C-alpha cells in the first residue's frame, strides 16, 4: 500500500536528510507529505531551505489536490469493514468496523470493551470474504488487562489455528502517557514493514486521568491527548487501518459521560455507547457517526468472545 | 526479580541524583522507567537536562518495546495464582488469586472480606505446588480489624508452624487517607528488600468516605483514590504481586453498589461480589473480569478460616 | 497511656498554635498525629507551612510505620476485656467486651441494651483480675433512660460501695444530633485528664431518625452519622477504651434489620443481636465479629443487673 520513505532517495533527495527523517518518526513518504513545515523544522539536521524542497518533492508522489466526489466514492466502495463477530453489531455498523477511521468505545466497567478489542484482534485476520480485515493486529494496553486466552477462544471459534493468531498480533504495555506516545512511533515503523489491519489502544485515556491531575494540568492533558489523537489519525490515513480506542466514563453530578472532554469527542469519527444488559448480554448504542443513523444493538459476551445472544 | 535502583550507579549515573530518587519513593529501576517526566521533575535535585538522561538510561535496562502475543502468553503461563483455601473459589478463579493484578472484594458487612484477606495472608506463604504464592505478606488495615488468631488458625490448618507465619507478615494501621498513601512508599521499599507475594488493603475505601465528605470534596476524593490505585498498580507491575483490596457498598435508593464510583471499577482488574448465604456459608460472584466468565461460588467461613461448606 | 498534647511545646512547636489546637478538639499528640492535613487547615490560625511541620513532629513521637504481626499479637495479648456480668455472654465474647473497638448492640425494645450498658458502667471499674476494666465510665444518653438505681443494684452485687461508683461515672444528655457530637470533644478532653475505660452511647441512632427525615435528608444523615462514628473510632484508638453503642431496629417489609444502613454496620467492629427469651431471660447473638464465630447465648435480666438465668 504505502510507499516506503526511501522513494525520496533516487528522485533527488540525498542520504543524510532522509536518514535524519526516520528517527523523528517518519518512515513513509506520505507522513512527510502530510506533515507541515513546523514538524520538519524541529529536528536538527534540516533547514528550511531544503525543507520546502523535501515537501515539494513529496507532493508530486502522493495526490494532495482536489478531487471530485465520484472517485472518492469509488475509493470508499473498496474500504474494508471488519466484522465484530456479532450479527447485530455488524448490521448496526453495516458491515462492521470501518478501517481508516478512529472508532471509540466507551462505557462503565464490564461493558465489554476489552472483549470487543480481543475479538477484533482476531477477526481482523480473517479473509475479506469472511468479513475480516486480512492483516496483522496491534494491541496497546495501558491497564495490563490483555488476556490471550480470549484470543485463543475466538480463534478456535472461526476454526483458525491457535498458534499463528498469537504470533501475528503486536503487543505493548504503556506505563505512562509519554510511553503511551512513543509506542505510536513504533506503530508507524512496524506497519511500514508488515501489513497491519487493526490498531487498538486500551485504554487511550486510562493513564491520562492520573498523570495529569487537577484543574491545573487539565489544559496540558487535553493538549497531550489531542496530539495523541492527531498522531493516530495520521496513522489511520497513512496505512488505511482501523483505529479502535476505548474510553472511560465519569458520572455527571448535578447520567454518565465519557471522559476526555470535547477533544476526544471531535477527534473520534465514530463513538459507541456500551451499557450492560441482562446477564452476559449487553447493549451497544451509536454515540457519534457522520452517516450512520442513531440506533441500538444487542450484543452478548460468551466464553468464545463477543457474539450473538441465545435469544 | 526486580533489579535494584543502584544498578544505575555503575552504568553512568552518579551518586547525588540516585540518592535523591529513593526518598521520592523510587527504590527500583523499573519504577523510574515506568514514571513519566513529570514525576521526575517534581523533586528538587533533578533538572530536565539529566531527567531525560536517567529515563533513557533506565529504558535500556527494562524492555519497554513492542512484543508479540506469544512471549506474553509464555510469560503468563508462569504467573502464580494463589489459592484461597476453598475449592469452589479456586475453580471460580481457575486456580485462585492471580498475582500482578488488582483484585477487589466488595459487599455488605460480614460478607467475609476480612477472613479472605486473613486466609490469603497465610496461603500466600505455601509452596507453589500447594497453590501458595511462596512469599511474604503485607496487610494494611484501615479499620483496626486485624485479628492474628485467624492467621494462627488457618496456619495450623495447613500444618504450618504458628510462629513463622506471624513473623512473616507485614502490618500497618492507616489512620487517614494521607497516611494510607505514605504506607505505599514503604510498600515499595520493603518489597525491594524481601520477596513479597501479597498486598492487602482493608479497606481501600473506608477512610475515604469520611475524610472527603459531601458533593464538594467528591472530586478531590476521586482524584486521591485514583492516585492511590495507580500507585498500587505500579507496585503490582514492579514486583509482580497480588493486590487484594476490600470495598464497601452503598444502598441504591430510587439493590446495592460498591462505593468509589467508576474510578475503582475501572482500576480494579477483577471484582468479586460477596453476599451472605445460610448460616456461616456465603456466596461469591464475579463482578468484573477480563477473561473469566460471570459465574458464582459457594464459600464457607469456619473457625479455621475460609474453606468448604460441609454440604 | 496517651501522651499529652503539651509534649509538642518543648519539642519545637510554639504556644500559640498549640493553644489553638485544643479548642479544635485536639487534646493529645496522637489525635494530631492521626488527623490528616485537612483537619488542621480548617482552623483559622494554622497555615500549611507549619501544618506539615506539626504533623512531621508528631510523627516522630508516635510509631506510625510498618510492624510485624508478632509484636501486634503481643500487644493484643494485653488488651483488656471487660466482663459483662454473665458467664454465658463472657464465654460467647471469650472474656467479655474488648477495649479499643466499637461494639454495637441492636434489637427491638426491652431487649435489655440499656441494662447491659448499666451493668458495663459498673463492671468496667472492677479490678482487672475480676474481669473489670479498672477505669472510669462515661455514659451518653439520648433518651433520658439513664437510671442510677440499676447502677447501685449492680454495685452491691459485686460488693463495691455505691457512693464511689456513682461519683466515678460521667453522664450527659444529648438533645439533638449536633449536641450528640459536641459531647465527643468534651469526651476527648476529659479522658486526657483521667483514666477512663468505657464509652457508652445510648442510643447512637435515636436522635438521627427524627432530626433527619425522609429520602432527602437521608444522605445527610449518613454523612453526619459516618463522621460521628469516626470520632468514636478515633477516641478508641487514642485512648484504647471500649466503645459500646446501642442501635434501634426497623421492621423489614416485603424479619427486622438494625437501622443505620451499611455505614454503621461497616464501622461496627462487633455487632450483637438481642432478642427476648422467656420471661426475664433473653437471647444474644453475634451478628458481626472479625474473629469470633457466630453463636448465641442465654443472658438474663435480674433485679441486680444482667446475670445468668436460674436455669
Ligand atoms: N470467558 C468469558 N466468558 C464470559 N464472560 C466473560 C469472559 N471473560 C470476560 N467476561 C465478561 O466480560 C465482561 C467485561 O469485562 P472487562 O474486563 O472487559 O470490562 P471493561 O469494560 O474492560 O472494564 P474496565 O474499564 O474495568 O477494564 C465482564 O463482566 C466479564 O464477566
Ligand atoms: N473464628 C470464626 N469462626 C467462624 N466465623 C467467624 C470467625 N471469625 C469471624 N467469623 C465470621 O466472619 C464473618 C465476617 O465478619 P467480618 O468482620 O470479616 O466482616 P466484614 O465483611 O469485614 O465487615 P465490615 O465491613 O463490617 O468490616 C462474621 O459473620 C463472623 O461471624
Ligand atoms: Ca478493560
Ligand atoms: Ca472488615
Ligand atoms: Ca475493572
Ligand atoms: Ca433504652
Ligand atoms: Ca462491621
Amino acid at each position: 500500500g504505502p510507499q516506503p520513505i526511501s522513494r525520496l532517495e533516487q528522485c533527488g533527495i540525498n542520504a543524510n536528510d532522509v536518514k535524519k527523517l526516520e528517527e523523528a518518526g517518519f518512515h513513509t513518504v506520505e507522513a512527510v507529505a502530510y506533515a507541515p513545515k513546523k514538524e520538519l523544522i524541529n529536528i536538527k539536521g534540516i533547514s528550511e531551505a531544503k525543507a520546502d524542497k523535501i515537501l515539494a518533492e513529496a507532493a508530486k508522489l502522493v495526490p494532495m489536490g482536489f478531487t471530485t466526489a465520484t472517485e472518492f466514492h469509488q475509493r470508499r466502495s473498496e474500504i474494508i469493514q471488519i466484522t465484530t463477530g456479532s450479527k447485530e453489531l455488524d448490521k448496526l455498523l453495516q458491515g462492521g468496523i470501518e478501517t481508516g477511521s478512529i472508532t471509540e468505545m466507551f462505557g462503565e466497567f464490564r461493558t465489554g470493551k476489552t472483549q470487543i478489542c480481543h475479538t477484533l484482534a482476531v477477526t481482523c485476520q480473517l479473509p475479506i470474504d469472511r468479513g475480516g480485515g486480512e492483516g496483522k493486529a496491534m494491541y496497546i494496553d495501558t491497564e495490563g488487562t490483555f488476556r490471550p486466552e480470549r484470543l485463543l477462544a475466538v480463534a478456535e471459534r472461526y476454526g483458525l489455528s491457535g498458534s499463528d493468531v498469537l504470533d501475528n498480533v503486536a503487543y505493548a504495555r504503556a506505563f505512562n502517557t509519554d510511553h503511551q506516545t512513543q509506542l505510536l512511533y513504533q506503530a508507524s515503523a512496524m506497519m511500514v514493514e508488515s501489513r497491519y489491519a487493526l490498531l487498538i489502544v486500551d485504554s487511550a485515556t486510562a493513564l491520562y486521568r492520573t498523570d495529569y491531575s487537577g484543574r491545573g494540568e487539565l489544559s496540558a492533558r487535553q493538549m497531550h491527548l489531542a496530539r495523541f489523537l492527531r498522531m493516530l489519525l495520521r496513522l489511520a490515513d497513512e496505512f488505511g487501518v482501523a483505529v479502535v480506542i476505548t474510553n472511560q466514563v465519569v458520572a455527571q453530578v448535578d447520567p454518565k459521560k465519557p471522559i476526555g472532554g470535547n477533544i476526544i469527542a471531535h477527534a473520534s469519527t465514530t463513538r459507541l455507547y456500551l451499557r450492560k444488559g441482562r446477564g452476559e448480554t449487553r447493549i451497544c448504542k451509536i454515540y457519534d457517526s457522520p452517516c450512520l443513523p442513531e440506533a441500538e444493538a444487542m450484543f452478548a459476551i460468551n466464553a468464545d468472545g463477543v457474539g450473538d445472544a441465545k435469544d
